């Protein structure tokens, strides 16, 4: 008789008064029973607010927002395979078309055949460790040529982000980074050489640095590679992480010289879910040409009677992504990108300025164009004490949900504490504004209670 | 004022009678202004009718269909970012409950600390690289402690999917894949056992070989390199490919010894898109213990007032696909997966039972629990020429929109032409049904036009 | 020309690159002009993230969380006016039944022309300054009766919501709330009756006192008025406020005698809202009888050739609530109510239990049905000093987006400082375990930081 | 059978179920739990019986909202307006609101920045609020002058039944000056015939709901100032603006009846009738500080400062003062004064139209210098078409219109109207469907004794 009542009440119980919703949710070993779907959804929608509120979320890059018709690509595309080009053929079409337009975008040398060298992928990482590894084929094959060892392989560097500590590490590279320094956060070109020797299989500046927002220059770089190959003989590359600053220069200050407009440069990658306003889940690697991208490392596959090449560490994962970016470059264009990061650094420039009147403080990164991305990053004049540390203000913003990061700069500025604000799509004026009142809220609270 | 008058019509024209839908959509470079987003949604959409109908796409193995909670789940953590495991603390947590989870199904040793050693990837290809990456490193170890060379590892296999290619040639490992050949079709202990040798990083069984859907018993190859390194003194580790087989045997085949019950299964790799009913990007690979995963690999971030490791290759990505995963751990738990493996095995075994009668056929795989997994995989008889070919019969087929593949096997197999019939969650009995009879059709019309 | 632009612009821009979305919203002066409503709906919507997310505010005793039918219900009866009985007919018959099944669940005597003397309110504030009206009326009358004057009317009460305070001042009546006192926070039959005097109008006892969470007990009450009326020959009558007691004590602790089963009680009050279980906007008084509330109080108005009788304060407003309260009671009924409350307390007397082993703390509270409604309240032990106080911890949950109020008790009591936690529907148990792990984490690190 | 019963309680469909072959129940608590779809359904399904609201032309009430308002409220459906400190940034859009408003009606220009006043479940409540205060103002009058405040009455013309609530539920004499042929309104002369030393003040209703007619405070303001020159009597005034509130602003911003008026202490309207906001949102406000008396206050935290507090109502929905936020900014006045504008010419169409028909003699025609978008009229005296307005107002619910017919009262008791509301989403072409059911209902009324 148990059996039969307790079945009643499975399919009578109300949600919260059923009996698969009194217990915690299993977190050590597989379940046994299957269990009301409506029960399971309820507890994982329910332990998710304990994640942050994205919009709120100001120390990520990556996009927090996609408007309506994203959303709906990304629910019809939720089965579609970006690995199968046979079986979803219009998807890598759609693909194909990107990787033309993001090659464009970034001045690559118009390919004859109509199809530009370069591939989509899940993010930054998977790009850059796609150049990385054409990077070191590449010099492999120079070395080979020369008659040189290759065992020793090094790659120099400025404040890059973690993925290129991974890659070091798992392709056994020696990873040269200039360290930041008290005046020069970023890799100078003198200190570049100084690290450079026929075994650098490469030298990668970073197009937007994470820590501080600011653009490392390839420009004043390939410079002195040129020079040091004029000196030495030795010959060296460039692959340049712009996973922020690809989506955000060519729009708003398109005179930087960065890109493939400097014949250093073999690859480029950047990351389509920052700036390049596509859904998480999005990367893009471009090379110059197809000398710079050894064919040892391409894997071809059948695609409408004749073949197309891949580079890839992922295989099966959905294509949603790519078609979403698409979709921004039709709908947005360059007008409607251009509008977009406008926006992006006019609140950057607006929360500069704002702050600037309300303490001691020194910026790095304000928001400028022309110098790096749309963030604010700061830190207290040296010396200066106003009864806090950027620490406790990033603390007392939490309590209204805001998540500000405060942290410590590396190599010899590691006594440097900075905060920074980042200032994507989805953070318009008004809701800015409501950042500033809680950061004056906070710095009064601070001061009645030093 | 025809500016105005253009604007008027941009306004008020219906979708298909705009100006901005009279063109073929941009294809090579970035596009230079904005665009009605109605207009730009509909001509991508349409595009994508080119795709083929994944519900009957039978040669992927990827989830093609998903329930409504998932679909709810998805789009609601369409913004989560996997990677930050400090700013969505709460995604981040039920991943390592995932991974718990999993470890449990394939009975790795219990967790001292409560905590399992491995992580959730975009798929089965990350996880393999993931896997390799380890082995390699404990090789090297085993021959850094006898002071021996370690420039030149390889990896022994079986009909591996070109993953596993893609890793040899990223890793300059070189691959021993012990070819197909007529009666054996797989990696047996024999064969095995030659192409190991000092420099074997390890040994790869494929737990779901793609080609044919049958299971490559890690068992027996077991055995075998316990009576190899009894002999030569040469101790291999294995790490099993179950990118179909990990969420296929434990349910419904548990009997079946392949996982960590085996001492030397080190690691063990699955995709949870795969049969793990995940939506695509998903996928899974799981250490035996702390001693399995060379912690150089490993890089710790901050989480929760401590610290988590992290082995990936790529960095930011959406959270969806695995809070998915765990709402189907969940919801299901092992009589839900269980039952809905069972549907796809009965259909399968229906299809090979009904084929079987319409031809002269010789099955490789029938959709036997105890041998492999939910497909059906055939070939002509030796020397039997019913006046048509699986080609034209996968031809015929694709005219109702199936997609049923037909190819030739690899190694020493290649005069052998295959079909292969993959059964899905989401290919009912039915459905299948529907194939059946366009199958049945399909044989007709080749009879009336040999 | 320019305008023309601007216009093409107003009409093309995406929803964060358009210039009406560049400037902070007006808060000052009525706007001017009109704008786009998709930028008008982002901000707004945007602004409400910085409101506290209701399903971790554990300060409100107020409904959170609706079922899918009860957001149909309510977006369907947007535009349904409750005031105008002749034009909504339907949803003023629901609303009787609903009045008719509150007052039976109440024990009130049947009615023998089948309609239950009460009516439905935005809340129990009306519902409450009903009541009271009620109560002032029928004591004046008392008075009269004797000829004595009606100039100086009391009201007795114990530790009351605010609404008493408010309907005291508004209505003229001299407030006479007994003090909360270490070793009673509550009215108790001794000092209640100390306060009495003929100048009472009412006795109203707190059925579920919100600083505690406890059941002031009416029984004791009663039998000290009964004694009362015996040594002075003064009558008083009682008014229940049982704004959250009124929907918990009849389903899981039907033995308590605190409804119209005691004579005194004349009115009896209760939020729907609140464990009633309907949405905000929902309250209830119930009288025991016509000649427990004066005619003269009520507005009669036509009704289907009849007339209904009117007591309310407001006029227009939603029928919505009241629709969705009666889907409750018919969806739930007493069984599905019984479940959801026995829910709510399991998850109480679960964290009292838990957070007793985290530190020196005096319950107050532990969620027990006989005792009170599903919440934990304590404070630290007299003279014991753990290195924190409750406002400390109370502020580090909120880093987690959790509202734990710690506030000191008032009256005699001010000294003593407690934390309340409010477990309501859709606070389920996995969900308060999340509470628990962060009440761990925030004593770790008070701890860590002495 | 048990199992029997449950497997079809699991599989029949709704009307096919068990559960729903009976009577809903009307007199007790339900005891089992029962399925949802079942429960919804036939509540659903009564609510048949209420009268399509875009019909109902009696209500001065919105019955319609846009699909933004629909989603704020679906949004805000447990965001509790009480709560300032848990919701503190709906508190915040509430403010806003508060300023729009009283800037909308001339509120003097607050110094610290924030006017004074409160957002309400609609008018009665604003009313009752600022009946309080006006009664508080009076005795502190009275006490400063050494009198009895015993006695306080209130003088007003042809007000909504809150005012008679008022008048139940705060002890004070309600003084409503009666409507009588060719004056169905509160005239100068007998107002003031009214007022004494303890009429604690004068209520204007702009916008009469009987007729729809503007009461003008203007010249009862000029009377009260007279008053006080002659007799020294101080009496200030509150205006009832539930529907003019939000019309005069946007179509007749001439007509001085707000705070340009200086005995005007406090006005009130509702946010859900003109104000284009969904059921549930009423205004009030104070000209200044000194209206409101502090006594009536509470005062609660806010962000580290303090907020008053003045409401009879405690815990209630966010989401109509979100959504009134939202036609603010959405419309403005521009926006306002388009759709109030719609309203007037559906209500001047439909009185020329009317007029075509029948022996009327119109008391409101949708004049925005008279009052608001609504027709009222009554046979002309001595004739009879063979029917009566309460036929007629009969006939065309047959069609689902709700087109009241009802007579005046105090000295006019005997007249009969029939007023037609015109309100948001009453279209041209909806209102001449009115129109074709109207001359079809006198055609029929003809054939016919
Ligand atoms: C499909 C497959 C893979 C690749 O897994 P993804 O999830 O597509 O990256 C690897 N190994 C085997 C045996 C497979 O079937
Ligand atoms: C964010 C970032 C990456 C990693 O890119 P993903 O999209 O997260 O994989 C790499 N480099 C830089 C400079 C970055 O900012
Ligand atoms: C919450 C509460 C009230 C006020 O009820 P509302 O529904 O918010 O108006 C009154 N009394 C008690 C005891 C309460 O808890
Ligand atoms: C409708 C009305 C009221 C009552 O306002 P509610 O918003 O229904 O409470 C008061 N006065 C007048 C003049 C009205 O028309």
């Amino acid at each position: 008789k148990k059996q039969v009542t307790d079945l009643r009440s499975e399919l009578l119980d109300s949600r919260f008064g059923a009996k698969s919703i009194s217990t915690i949710a299993e977190s050590k070993r597989f379940p046994l029973h299957e269990m009301r779907d409506d029960v399971a959804f309820q507890i994982i929608n329910d332990e998710l607010y304990l994640d942050g509120n994205a919009r709120q979320n100001l120390a990520t890059f990556c996009q927090t927002w996609d408007d309506e018709n994203v959303h709906k690509l990304m629910d019809l595309s939720i089965n579609k395979n970006w690995i199968d080009k046979e079986e979803y053929p219009q998807s890598a079409a759609i693909d194909l078309r990107c990787v033309n337009m993001v090659a464009d975008l970034w001045h690559a040398p118009a390919p004859k055949n109509g199809q530009a060298v370069g591939t989509n992928t899940i993010g930054s990482s998977e790009a850059c460790m796609l150049g990385g590894m054409a990077m070191k084929w590449r010099w492999r094959k120079r070395m080979e040529a020369a008659g040189k060892p290759t065992d020793k392989p090094n790659l120099v560097c400025g404040p890059v982000q973690i993925c290129w500590h991974k890659f070091a590490r798992y392709w056994d590279v020696e990873l040269r980074e200039i360290p930041m320094r008290p005046g020069q956060l970023f890799m100078d070109p003198k200190r570049m050489i100084e690290a450079c020797d026929e075994n650098t299989i490469g030298v990668v500046p970073t197009f937007g640095v994470t820590y501080t927002g600011n653009y490392e220059f390839p420009q004043p770089l390939h410079d002195a590679l040129d020079k040091f190959q004029a000196d030495t003989g030795i010959d060296i590359d460039m692959h340049i992480d712009a996973a922020s600053g690809g989506f955000l220069a060519p729009f708003v200050a398109p005179d930087i010289v960065w890109d493939f407009r400097l014949p250093r440069v073999k690859s480029i990658s950047a990351s389509g879910h920052k700036f390049g306003l596509a859904p998480l889940g999005c990367g893009w690697v471009i090379w110059r040409d197809e000398e710079a991208l050894p064919q040892e490392l391409v894997f071809n596959v059948d695609y409408l009677g004749g073949q197309i090449g891949t580079f890839a560490i992922n295989f099966s994962r959905p294509a949603g992504q790519v078609i979403a970016q698409y979709y921004e470059f039709l709908r947005l264009g360059r007008e409607g990108y251009t509008k977009v990061q406008n926006a992006s650094y006019q609140v950057a420039a607006y929360l500069a300025d704002e702050i600037a009147k309300l303490g001691p403080y020194e910026f790095i990164c304000t928001g400028r164009p022309d110098e790096g991305i749309p963030a604010v990053c700061f830190k207290l004049k040296d010396g200066e004490d106003p009864g806090y540390t950027l620490y406790d203000l990033s603390e007392r913003l939490r309590l209204r949900g805001w998540q500000v990061p405060a942290f410590t700069l590396g190599g010899e500025a590691t006594d440097i504490v900075v905060m920074r604000i980042m200032c994507r799509r989805g953070f318009e004026m008004d809701f800015a504004e409501l950042l500033l009142e809680d950061y004056k809220a906070s710095l009064k609270y601070l001061s009645d209670h030093p």
